């Protein structure tokens, strides 16, 4: 029931009580953990993952109310080996995500340390899943620019919490890609393009997510909603942004828009927003000298946005085109 290499790895069946030791994961390896259902599994040392052709995951854990006790371990995927400036848009392949976490229960008190590129994806979900605590440091990617598509977390999955988290990076702190019930409580981001829903795909729908207290600085967006253009059968639906601090923001504090990739123009119409809020305790943002405050760009938005607690400061003023929404309240225009 100790995991000291790749291949105990697959001898865990049984054992109502794992224990992760460190070690190196080889070239050529992964490591795969499918634990005995209400497991705890506790890492008892860091796992370096050596330079590898592999695609990603390199860690993928499945399993049903696991509990997983990081001891503040690390997993570290020797990003630098890789980081070439250009992400998993051209350049070295780097695998990712680095870890997959599927199935249920609660993860703690973990670190990532330089992932490839997009560090931690969630999902499927079989019920609840929390994620608390967990560091995801990929500061060093800032370094000439290297680091890129180094995403906190990438969600596709119903009922997952992540919260108290920090993400160093350079790209989305959070992306949720589908799913619903969804709470991103009490984190915080540094370096990287904000907290985001998206981008939205054909046949993907978020709904009902939650964004709580958490603090975004030094980053190229402070929220976003994005959806491709092209997409359509999709919809984001029940957002509630609430209590969120965020500062240095060099492109948009706030950017709602149908047009992805590009920022704004020509929006699409098939992935409608609805019920998009700013509610509760004041979200405010600060926005650099060259930055926009907030843009709408909607070709297919609905509801009564009741945005009475955003705050938005500096820079200059975007546009609102909010297609059917309503957009209520706040300070920004
Ligand atoms: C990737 O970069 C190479 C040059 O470094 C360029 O030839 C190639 O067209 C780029 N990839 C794509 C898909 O455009
Ligand atoms: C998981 O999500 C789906 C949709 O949100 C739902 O039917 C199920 O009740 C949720 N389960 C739990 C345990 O929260
Ligand atoms: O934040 C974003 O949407 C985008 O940021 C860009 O810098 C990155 O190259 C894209 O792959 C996408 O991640
Ligand atoms: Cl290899
Ligand atoms: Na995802």
């Amino acid at each position: 029931c100790t995991v000291k290499s790749v291949d105990d790895a697959k001898d865990i069946a049984g054992c109502s009580a794992v224990t992760l030791n460190g070690f190196t994961v080889p070239a050529g390896n992964t490591l795969v953990l499918n634990p005995d259902k209400g497991a705890t599994v506790t890492m008892a040392g860091d796992i370096t993952f050596a330079k590898t052709t592999l695609d990603g995951p390199l860690f993928t854990i499945d399993g049903t109310g696991i509990n997983f006790v990081g001891a503040d371990h690390i997993f570290d995927g020797n990003g630098a080996l890789y980081w070439d400036g250009k992400g998993t848009n051209n350049g070295t392949h780097k695998p990712h995500p680095f870890l997959k976490i599927k199935g249920s229960g609660t993860y703690k008190k973990f670190e990532v340390l330089n992932s490839p590129a997009q560090a931690i994806s969630v999902g499927p979900t079989d019920a609840h899943l929390t994620l608390d605590g967990i560091t995801v440091d990929d500061f060093a990617g800032d370094t000439k620019n290297l680091g890129h598509n180094t995403d906190g977390f990438d969600v596709s999955a119903n009922n997952v919490t992540i919260q108290n988290c920090i993400v160093k990076n350079q790209d989305d702190c959070i992306a949720i890609n589908d799913g619903n019930n969804i709470r991103f409580e009490n984190n915080q981001c540094s370096g990287g393009h904000g907290i985001s829903i998206g981008s939205i795909a054909t046949g993907k729908h978020v709904s009902n997510v939650v964004i709580k207290g958490n603090t975004v600085t030094r980053s190229m967006y402070g929220v976003r909603i994005k959806a491709q253009r092209t997409a359509t059968s999709a919809s984001v639906s029940g957002v509630t942004y609430d209590a969120n601090t965020i500062s240095g923001i060099a492109k948009y504090g706030v950017l709602i828009s149908q047009s992805y990739p590009d920022d704004v123009g020509n929006p699409g119409t098939g992935a409608p927003f609805s019920d998009v809020n700013f509610t509760g305790g004041a979200t405010t943002i600060k926005v650099n000298n060259a930055a926009t405050r907030v843009t709408v760009e909607c070709g297919n938005c609905s509801g009564n946005w009741n945005w009475s607690q955003l705050t938005v400061t500096g820079g200059k003023a975007g546009t609102i085109k909010s297609d059917k929404a309503k957009i209520t309240g706040g300070q920004y225009l």
